[PDB]
């Protein structure tokens, strides 16, 4: 209703489970708040210079503006945030990609990021980190990490069922605890807020069942489960057990002897991936000292939402880490980082992650070609020390560019 | 009643806050399993050493054995993995200090460690990580690394309120949230286990309070409160803000202007403490990407588990880390590893962690040129290259030493 939907193009088709690409699709994107008016102009570039190039002519993507967050208001009105048709849309189309997102404070909104993902049921968080060769890292071996995170989604702490302290819900539940379960391990009753952890059985399956297809597909030498579940027996260890039982029963896992990993032969290479799991934090620190040892990672909301912003940290990539959000109907690429309002419009920020967002999304599309000049460009650009303000300052002989001005390196070096 | 309390030896006393420390106190100390057989004697030997050194025979600790974990078994029947004189003596003779712990699979046990410290109460998880100069570091520049957490240990996901997925009981707390209070957003609430996370406001501020404390005691330069307060606004969120109010109630906090960050002035050194926060995944790339920044760090149970391993990690200190757990009536400081079975008995583990949680521990008792033996000893054992099998695998040029030979080497450079 003040999206305009484009002449020429036609719509993704998912022809059960799998997506039917037109020639000339319909992409819907998001621009996104903050310096999303910076990167999202470079993405549509160097995606369009990517599919020109690959198919030299053949195709064409028919580009669709949605609106969510802050620009959402200046369209449809102050107080809304998320329009009900932006999902309507992102799930009639198939694929979407967004920029950053700005969720107010002061009005009782839920991050409108995860919003998304909830109310689109995208139970998948795909984020893949590995280094590119030439970024400044703050460790020794970065080419040492070339990890995919698989990453729940749509349970955890990550629900948003909680109550504020002293608020008559939070003493009902309280009480509920105490009296009708005889909860004897709240250490404060009084002046305290309460949160819910929920961990399903069909929510771990779901998402362990896409890691080892991932592994599979592409692959890959193991999937590392992890989880706090020596503490949160029944969420987190519940999480690790249905994940074991899922190879077992589903991908004919077999004990790498004596237990507890199992071992899962590709089908396809015939190779086999070692399923493992290790406790959360120490898997913080077997990152930095082992990352040669992990590969495929399939973890829960919160554990996941650590796991990958530490990664992409220590692999240089906190402004060009990728991800995708993926369901059963429809997927959801993005720009990991936030709306950055101090730099928003001066063209300076590093579109790279909203630009390997779209690589993911042209590669998921199955338009393979195109996303691997992309990554081809990108590579080029990082190697050439041509690069953005941020690489800049932590590289010595670094040509300083443009947000604009690195989108145009990425298609020269294509 | 199996534990022989020594002959010559006498309680250290709390005497209204202040602990009373008489020149040969009783210290308890729990072995531990596993490599805790290894470790402790190296540490009841270096602290002699240490305190016979120091105060030229004046001073001597009378140490006193007493159980549990594994060994608690061997000694009180199959059954008792935690005595209950163990915490009557840990609470009567005040400080003491542990080994690993096994806790068991199979027999309804949770975690040992988590026990102790809420079972005495002991709220404040005093984590110190700085880099040893010369350790092997997987980074950069582990020498920029110096920082405190106070984790705080007796509310959160921790606290081990939690319900099996199909058990009656989840049943029926499910059918609560769902009928009783209107709760639309669990995705799969068959199947499904709920864990409850609690966050009081005296909980938290007791905690914050002993964080801001030791910032102006140690002349430390801020306190960074952290916490995921965007996603999890009543029990996070709440966090930074009883954190805020408590800065600004207590200690004079003012605005560095604008907000939201606020200045203490500590009212001995004359300097201004910074109090500010940051979510807890951006802090995770935070301390790998700018770690100068931060100091004394303040936060919650799960947040400070993962906070504190990932930088022992990066200073290469995954093996030497200190740790306390101090309450209002008693402290425990112990080994921040675990017991490593396949290493017991050997004498070839590192014995670092265990031995600076002693310094913590005489640090505590105000026997600090003791302390500063053993801060003495180590940085000139390690910087003399001699050196135990992890950390010799990673050097060059190292002479590779047994557990107890570590001990006599940290003996040899105080
Ligand atoms: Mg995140
Ligand atoms: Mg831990």
């Amino acid at each position: 209703s003040k999206v305009v939907v484009p002449a020429q193009g036609k719509k993704i088709t998912l022809q059960n489970g799998k997506l039917n690409v037109p020639e000339n699709p319909i992409i819907p994107y998001i621009e996104g708040d903050g310096i999303g008016v910076d990167v999202t102009p470079a993405m549509l570039k160097v995606v369009d210079a990517a599919v020109e190039k690959a198919y030299k002519g053949e195709r064409k993507i028919s580009w669709m503006e949605i609106y969510t967050g802050e620009k959402s208001t200046q369209v449809y009105g102050q107080d809304v945030w998320l329009p009900a048709e932006t999902l309507d849309l992102i799930r009639e189309y198939r694929v979407a990609i967004k920029g950053p997102l700005t969720t107010p404070v002061g009005g009782g909104i839920r991050e409108l990021n995860v919003a998304l993902r909830q109310e689109l049921d995208l139970y998948i968080c795909l984020r893949p980190v590995r280094y590119y060769q030439g970024t400044p890292s703050p460790v020794k071996h970065p080419e040492l990490t070339d990890m995919v995170i698989f990453r729940e989604n749509s349970e955890d702490i990550y629900a948003g069922i909680e109550w504020k302290a002293d608020s008559a819900d939070a003493e009902k539940v309280i009480k509920f605890l105490r009296e009708e379960m005889g909860v004897k391990k709240i250490r404060f009753p009084e002046h305290c807020g309460i949160g819910i952890k929920p961990c399903s059985e069909e929510g771990t399956k779901r998402l362990v069942r896409a890691a080892i297809e991932y592994a599979i597909a592409n692959d890959r030498d193991s999937v590392t489960l992890v989880h706090k579940g020596n503490i949160m027996k029944f969420t987190e260890g519940a999480f690790k057990d249905w994940g074991y039982q899922l190879a077992r029963e589903e991908f004919g896992g077999e004990l790498i002897d004596g237990g507890p990993w199992l071992k899962v032969k590709n089908p396809n290479t015939g190779k086999e991936i070692v399923i493992k799991d290790v406790i959360a934090d120490a898997f913080l620190q077997q990152i930095l000292l082992r990352p040669a040892e992990y590969d495929v990672i399939a973890c829960m909301n919160l554990n996941g939402d650590y796991i990958s912003d530490a990664l992409a940290a220590q692999v240089g990539g906190i402004g060009i880490a990728p991800g995708a959000n993926i369901g059963d109907e429809c997927a959801l690429f993005e720009a990991t980082h936030g709306t950055a309002p101090k730099y928003a419009g001066q063209d300076k920020v590093n579109p790279g992650s909203i630009i390997l967002s779209a690589e993911m999304m042209l590669r998921h599309m199955g338009w393979t070609e195109a996303a691997d000049l992309i990554v081809k460009g990108m590579e080029g650009a990082i190697n050439a020390k041509t690069v953005t303000y941020d690489f800049e300052r932590l590289m010595d002989g670094a040509k300083l560019l443009k947000c604009s001005e690195f989108g145009d390196a990425i298609i020269e070096n294509m």
